[PDB]
């Protein structure tokens, strides 16, 4: 297996400690060219205390692409409150020159009918076009997720007639029983426009693991990061990979610890 390095993205959630400057100067210095900004770090702001300029220039200086902002939730349950909140994020992404905003389904045990997610996808595609932002729909694995399958979400994006793509997240994939030898032919790598990697070394049962159980990559993470990435490659994927580990263990890691466990990960 070989994959081109320039194809690697560093999701900020990996670095809750660092300021954006701090976070940027890192990456670049750590090699690569793509990041993800997020609206769920301590600041609660895609820019922390900054403004669009400061950030934008900070991406220029370190020659980085802001690939996505995570995330809009619940994109699916698209009340006027949610619409106003989404608009926020589009202003953010347009503001920092992000290319995508990440869309997360309702994740609370409530059914969101396919017809409604299909409407929410129509309405968000208008609203995105309005800010010239791309969309990425991230199915969530959990039994309580109102959209679990990357296949189904492609089905529903095709139906809304949307240029949006799916965000394949290794954990959420892992966490969803009916894919792998039901995936493969059913899935369409054309329309996967981002892949979020994170590893789960933990011996617990899959059937109720969480965002907290996500460290980085290395031999015996019970998630098939290689075997997913092997297949994604086998299949045509020439798009981005991003490290989006969550877990409280991203709490150690000097600016130099993060530097290395990114490299454990990139096993090749
Ligand atoms: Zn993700």
């Amino acid at each position: 297996m070989n994959i081109e390095k320039t194809r690697f993205c560093i999701n900020r959630k990996i670095a809750p400690g660092l300021s954006i400057e701090a976070f940027f100067r890192l990456v670049k210095r750590l090699e690569f060219n793509k990041v993800e900004l997020r609206n769920d770090m301590p600041s609660g702001s895609v820019t922390d205390d900054l403004n669009y300029n400061q950030v934008r220039n900070l991406a220029e200086k370190y020659g980085l692409e802001i690939v996505t902002i995570n995330a809009v939730y619940p994109f699916n349950q698209l009340t006027e409150e949610v619409v106003k909140k989404t608009e926020g994020l589009l202003r953010d992404a347009q503001g920092v020159g992000a290319r995508a905003l990440v869309l997360c389904p309702l994740n609370d045990g409530t059914i969101v009918p396919p017809e409604v997610t299909v409407e929410a996808i129509k309405r968000l595609s208008d609203l995105f076009a309005r800010y010239d932002i791309q969309g990425l729909v991230e199915p969530l694995g959990f039994r309580v997720s109102s959209l679990r399958s990357a296949v189904w979400a492609q089905q529903l994006i095709r139906e809304a007639g949307s240029p949006f793509k799916v965000l394949l997240d290794t954990f959420h994939h892992h966490l969803y029983e009916e894919a792998e030898k039901e995936f493969a032919s059913r899935i369409d790598i054309s329309a996967i426009g981002l892949v979020h990697l994170s590893g789960v070394e933990d011996t617990r049962p899959t059937e109720a693991l969480a965002d907290e159980q996500r460290i980085m990559l290395s031999e015996k993470d019970v998630m098939q990061n290689y075997q997913q990435v092997q297949r994604l490659e086998n299949m045509g994927y020439r798009g981005i990979y991003a490290f989006e580990p969550f877990s409280s263990q991203l709490a150690s890691w000097s600016e130099a610890e993060i530097e290395e466990q990114i490299n454990r990960s990139v096993s090749l």
